[PDB]
C-alpha cells in the first residue's frame, strides 16, 4: 500500500534546515525538500518536529515514515535505518563569544565547557577530543545556544551551516564561528530498515529533482548561487 500521508520526522531548531518562521510555521531547506519529494511521489507531507535523539526511535517504532532532519549518514546508523543517496554535504563549526581567542579548533576545548546536541555526530566528535573537556548535552540545539548566551558554556559545536545561522540570527549575542570545516557530514533521508519500496521512490525523486532543476532552486533559495 502507498501511504497517502508521509509522516516526516524533522527539526524545529536547526536553521536553515528545519526551524519556525515568524507565524510559527515550519520552514527550511529540509522542509522544502520534503515537500518536493512528496509532490514527486504523489502524496501529502505531515511534519513531526522532534528532538533529534528521539528520531531513530520514532522511525523504528512506527511514529514516522521518513526522516529529513539534517541526519548524517554513518556506518553505525545504517544498522538502525536505511538511507537514501546523500542530498547535502555539511561540515562542522564551533560557536564562541566574540571576546574569545583561546578556541580555534576542537583541540582547544581543553578544560572548557562545550555544548552539543544529544545523539549528534558533534557529540561523538567532541567526546573523542575530550584532555578533560566538560561536555554538556542538550535536547535541541536552541537549548545549547541558550547556554552559550548565558555563559553556562564557553562553546557550542554543530553542523557548519547551523552554526552560521545561529550567528546570523543573533547579532545581540556577540558570537562568532571558529574551526569551520566544509564537508564530512553527508545528509540522507532515512526510512525504516527494509522499506525498499519507499526508499526506491525517494531515491528516484531525488535523482529527478537534481536533473530537472527542482533541487537546485531549493539550494539557491537557502544558500545562494
Ligand atoms: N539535527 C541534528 O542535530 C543533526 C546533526 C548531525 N548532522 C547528525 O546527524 O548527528
Amino acid at each position: 500500500h502507498m501511504r497517502g500521508t508521509l509522516r516526516v520526522g524533522t527539526e524545529a531548531t536547526f536553521p536553515p534546515f528545519g526551524f519556525k518562521d515568524e507565524n510559527g510555521k515550519l520552514v527550511g531547506f529540509d522542509i522544502d525538500l520534503a515537500k518536493a519529494i512528496a509532490k514527486k511521489l504523489g502524496v501529502k507531507v505531515e511534519f513531526k518536529p522532534m528532538d533529534f535523539d528521539g528520531i531513530i526511535p520514532a522511525l523504528q517504532s512506527g511514529k514516522i515514515d521518513v526522516v529529513i532532519a539534517g541526519m548524517t549518514i554513518t556506518e553505525e546508523r545504517k544498522k538502525q535505518v536505511d538511507f537514501s543517496d546523500p542530498y547535502f554535504e555539511a561540515g562542522q563549526a564551533i560557536v564562541v563569544k566574540k571576546g574569545n581567542d583561546s578556541i580555534k579548533s576542537l583541540e582547544d576545548l581543553k578544560g572548557k565547557k562545550v555544548g552539543v546536541q544529544l545523539g549528534s555526530t558533534s557529540e561523538q566528535h567532541v567526546k573523542k577530543v575530550a584532555a578533560g573537556v566538560k561536555v554538556k548535552k542538550f535536547d535541541n540545539f536552541s537549548e545549547a545556544f541558550q547556554e552559550l548566551k548565558s555563559g553556562r558554556v564557553d562553546a557550542v559545536v554543530t553542523d557548519n551551516a547551523v552554526a552560521l545561522a545561529y550567528v546570523k540570527q543573533n547579532p545581540n549575542a556577540g558570537v562568532k564561528i571558529v574551526g569551520e570545516t566544509f564537508s564530512g557530514e553527508p545528509y540522507g533521508i532515512a526510512v525504516r530498515k527494509g522499506n525498499s519500496e519507499l526508499l526506491e521512490k525517494i531515491n528516484k525523486a531525488l535523482e529527478e529533482m537534481k536533473k530537472d532543476g527542482t533541487y537546485d532552486k531549493i539550494y539557491e533559495k537557502w544558500f545562494g548561487e
